[PDB]
RNA sequence: GGUA
């Protein structure tokens, strides 16, 4: 498991499309699937919700949860499909995972999250993981999130990727990741008393730039909205984090993308579901705009013809 | 099944 660059799980971001889009402008990158609530894995359309192609490994599917059993079960399942890495939220503040005791308010409860940890780590021979923030309600201690730390390594967890500020349940899910100040000294503090475990800081890092500030201190950088905003941002991470000889094209990865949409148009996927992940692909480019007028507009693969000559 |  490299865990130098990642990009963010983002629910309604990154589906296996965008996931597909990344992979073409970084072969190293560590992608994660979207929050995945286990009752949705245990009960739904398996195919629907977990299938992906093997061109986005690495990749980690991250499950929300409370009971250790359909979690365990859940992380099995994940672990049939092929994923490299079973990542357990344990940051998100929104409603719903307040009203299903999942996601952030789980560490209110270390005992919880402690026998979640242990059935999962059974359930599966691939990674288990988290993903954390430093606290809850602003009232986070350094030796309270050793003390997290410390419960969730006993479980055998290795893997800490920490979104480095609170998580305020008050507040709305944007918020949450705007308001709470963010304390990565926290996380590269925990890798000097923590030598042997392995953490990943995540939050507000904008460029590949500033990863590399943080990987001098930390084992791993992980991107979100950065990324969503303009995946080239992750254009030189593969020369300048991966050590690869390679450097993608905004062009080769549009065209890439457009025989990956004739593939998905075949097997019935909507021409958007691919369509509204590749607005960005252009930002701060030349005609950047005029390319996202062109497929928002058009929404079609006729449409990502017109855009393609307009790039050429 | 799911954090503008
Ligand atoms: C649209 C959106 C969806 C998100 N969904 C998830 C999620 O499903 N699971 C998760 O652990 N974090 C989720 N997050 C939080 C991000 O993973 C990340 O921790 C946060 O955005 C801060 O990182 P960043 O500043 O690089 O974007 C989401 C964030 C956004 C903006």
């Amino acid at each position: 498991l490299d865990p130098r660059l990642s990009v963010a799980p983002m629910v309604d971001r990154t589906d296996r499309h965008f996931r597909f889009l990344v992979r073409q402008v970084s072969l190293g990158v560590r992608l994660y699937t979207e929050m995945t609530v286990d009752q949705a894995v245990l009960r739904g359309n398996r195919e629907r919700l977990l299938a992906f192609r093997p061109e986005e490994h690495p990749i980690a599917l991250q499950l929300a949860g409370s009971d250790p059993k359909s979690l365990a079960e859940a992380a099995r399942i994940g672990e049939a499909f092929g994923y490299d890495e079973i990542n357990l939220n344990l940051g998100c503040p929104s409603e719903k995972a307040q009203e299903g005791g999942y996601g952030a308010c789980l560490l209110l409860d270390l005992a919880r999250v402690r026998e979640i940890l242990k059935a999962m780590g059974e359930a599966v021979r691939v990674p288990v993981t988290v993903k954390m923030r430093l606290g809850l309600e602003g009232k986070e201690t350094y030796r309270g999130l050793a003390q997290s730390v410390e419960a969730m390594a006993e479980a055998g967890v290795k893997v800490f990727v920490v979104h480095a500020r609170s998580a305020l349940l008050a507040l709305s899910t944007k918020a949450n990741r705007e308001i709470p100040p963010l304390r990565h000294d926290w996380v590269h503090r925990l890798k000097g008393d923590f030598p042997q475990l392995t953490f990943v800081t995540n939050g507000g890092i904008r460029s590949l730039e500033e990863a590399l500030f943080h990987l001098k201190r930390v084992d791993g950088v992980m991107l979100g909205r950065a990324v969503y905003e303009d995946p080239f941002v992750l254009e030189e991470a593969d020369r300048r984090v991966f050590g690869l000889p390679r450097r993608p094209s905004r062009l080769e990865v549009a065209r890439r993308m457009r025989a990956y949409l004739e593939e998905e148009v075949l097997k019935g996927t909507p021409p958007w579901a691919v369509l509204r992940h590749m607005l960005n692909l252009f930002r701060g480019r030349p005609k950047g705009r005029l390319w996202r007028r062109l497929l928002s507009e058009g929404r079609s693969l006729q449409a990502l013809d017109r855009a393609l000559r307009l790039m050429e």
